[PDB]
């Protein structure tokens, strides 16, 4: 009986604080994959904080051919890039060989999509020299389907550009300089146009026109180069509410739900 | 006789018991080429027919007359008046517009069609409020949205433009930077999902009028979908299954 990951310990990279907001049972087909953001500092995002969203999918999904899950990772400045990276990266590689999920739909907003970009930009380095981190986002695009990246954060150096202020957080996740960061578009866009096709994964791109947060410059920064390198992609803008309302968001429930398929 | 050339309509799915929503389709082909016509989309069509396993679409393809022999926006109101034939005969309750080329520019302009204050609104201008108040979706292919761009980009299909605008491109009275407040306007009061799609293949045309036409959506807070994709050269694009698919699994 119970009330349903299997715990481990020591639990370092935070497995144990996985949630489930649906779990499997006969019918399940596909499964969703959330990662909350926060600047990778925010201890105010958790992985409850789709439980709104993941409900409203729960309730369209009147067949229950959707199960969902929702994974930690460790926070700046303790914990800096890429190493949050690696924790939800450790922890969905484990998910998924418990519960054994045949593929995934990864869900990310701010940070969370960030992640996911980086996942999708794994082959940057060929398999003789990828790290044991590197090596399991490999096993992850080998099953990902789909990813939505809701209100992400792709270029640092732009960011920085656009919002010297940010510098606040940045620092934190980026201590020896955001020049540190290697998933800049500009730079591995040519690897992701690998992924994509390799594995075949659809890209869905999400923005809110009333983010206070992030205006459209990240996105329309990655839809220039997305289409400098003839990549497929979905776009949606909509007003989906302030930075924070997004992943709660009932149109944004819809949009997943009704694009797995 | 049928000036406007709605004998010229096809169907390819007529409604049943089970019929939720309609799909009117428009053909492209740069004003002029009689080699476009409503059969363009007949593949298309029968591959979503195949998909709806459960007769919940109607299906419909237009004709209108082609320039040099009418010019804009005559070309668009024979595509107007046959479509509201179609739904007053059919009793069409719902609509979902499918354009490809200058069909595509056709719904951008019925779109657009607030500019004019009922007062001042023409008969075939009535029409396409009429249309506004019904269309649920509109899915615009490789369309063409902006002449003033288009020309810039390409001085050379001044060879197609100038039969279409024979008194010149400032003739066009829906240049989006012009009329954006106005399709605010529609796309609010009445709930129309907008999808805009183009190919990489496209040999006609670069992603520079969809590029043009995003801008002044996100200037003016319009909601939209878009789906870029290599999906053939462009007078392919209508045929291809990841449209149909695309289509299909967004009328929902
Ligand atoms: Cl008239």
């Amino acid at each position: 009986h119970h009330m349903t990951v299997r715990a481990i310990s020591p639990d370092i990279t935070l497995f144990n604080k996985t949630l489930t907001f649906q779990e499997i049972s006969q019918n399940t087909r596909e499964a969703v994959i959330y990662i909350h953001g926060g600047a990778w500092n925010d201890p105010e995002n958790t992985p409850n904080d789709f439980n709104q969203l993941a409900n409203t999918i729960k309730s369209m999904d009147t067949e229950s051919t959707v199960c969902q899950y929702s994974i930690e990772y460790r926070l700046s400045p303790e914990i800096t890039n890429p190493r949050n990276l690696y924790d939800a990266v450790s922890n969905i590689t484990r998910l998924v060989k418990e519960k054994g999920l045949t593929n995934i739909n990864m869900v990310g907003h701010s940070v969370g999509a960030t992640f996911i970009w980086q996942i999708l930009a794994a082959l940057k380095d060929p398999q003789e020299k990828m790290s044991e981190a590197q090596l399991q986002m490999l096993g992850l695009l080998q099953i990902v389907k789909r990813v939505f990246l809701l209100d992400g954060i792709y270029s640092l150096k732009e960011l920085l550009i656009e919002y010297p202020e940010y510098d606040c957080f940045t620092r934190l996740a980026f201590p020896d300089g955001i020049q540190m960061y290697e998933e800049e578009p500009s730079r591995v866009m040519p690897y992701v146009k690998k992924a994509l096709s390799r594995f075949s994964i659809d890209m869905h791109l999400v923005h809110s026109y009333s983010d206070e947060l992030l205006t459209l410059r990240q996105t329309n920064c990655l839809i220039s180069c997305l289409q400098d390198y003839q990549l497929s992609f979905k776009l949606y803008l909509d007003d989906l509410g302030l930075h924070n309302d997004v992943y709660k968001n009932g149109k944004v429930a819809k949009y997943i739900f009704d694009n797995i398929c």
